DNA sequence: GTCCCCCGCGTTTTAACCGCCAAGGGGATTACTCCCTAGTCTCCAGGCACGTGTCAGATATATACATCGATTAACGATGCTGGGCATA
C-alpha cells in the first residue's frame, strides 16, 4: 500500500514537467520525448528513446 | 520464546490483450512578409576608487553634589595607684 503511495509521488512530478513542455510549445499531443527530458531533469534518463 | 502476519496453493472472478475497423484532431510542411535582432558608431553619463565630511553610539573626563566609612581631637566619670597627712 505505501509503495503505490510513493509511485504516486514520483508520477506526478514528471507529468508536471511533461505537461509543461507539451504546453510551452502550444501542442495538444503529449510527446514521449517530453517525458524523457522530465526524467533527465531528475537524473533518471532513459536510453532507448528519442535522441 | 511466542504469535500472526506472509508465502504457497487450489479455485473463483474480472479485465488485459489482440484483432479489426473509423474518424477526425492535430501535428507536419510550405509560402510570405514584416517585426525584431545582431552588428556597428558615439557618447558618458553609470560605475569604479578614493579623499573629505559631521552624525550614531561608546569611552572616558573635569567638575559638582549627596551619602556615608573610618579616624582623630574633644568632653563627662571615674579606679585603683602613688605621694603624703591625723590616729592606734
Amino acid at each position: 500500500e505505501e509503495t503505490r503511495g510513493v509511485l504516486k509521488v514520483f508520477l506526478e512530478n514528471v507529468i508536471r514537467d511533461a505537461v509543461t513542455y507539451t504546453e510551452h510549445a502550444k501542442r495538444k499531443t503529449v510527446t514521449a520525448m517530453d517525458v524523457v527530458y522530465a526524467l533527465k531533469r531528475q537524473g533518471r534518463t532513459l536510453y532507448g528513446f528519442g535522441g
